[PDB]
């Protein structure tokens, strides 16, 4: 018998937006790119962000996501993306 953590325990994630599959919502507001992990750059994860995309969000920005990738579904679902980089 012991106390866990929290049930509502939100993923943060970390690692850099890529060039390639970076490929925006058609006719609505959002990004699907693939995140490459810092650690092994050969683990790409689909993550999907929904709402206003920052103009700072550009390939090759290293960004933390926020959200969770579901047992089932193949995109990291992001109710929340940060970036480091701005306009440069």
């Amino acid at each position: 018998m012991a106390t866990p953590q929290d049930k509502l325990h939100t993923v943060r994630l970390f690692g850099t937006v890529a060039a390639d599959g970076l490929t925006m919502l058609d006719g609505a507001p959002g990004v699907r790119f693939r995140l490459e992990d810092k650690d092994n750059t050969s683990k790409t994860v689909w993550v999907l962000y929904k709402g206003a995309v920052p103009d700072t969000f550009k390939p090759g920005v290293e960004v933390i996501i926020e959200g969770g990738l579901a047992p089932g579904e193949d995109t990291f679902k992001a109710r929340t993306l940060m970036t480091k980089c701005p306009l440069e």
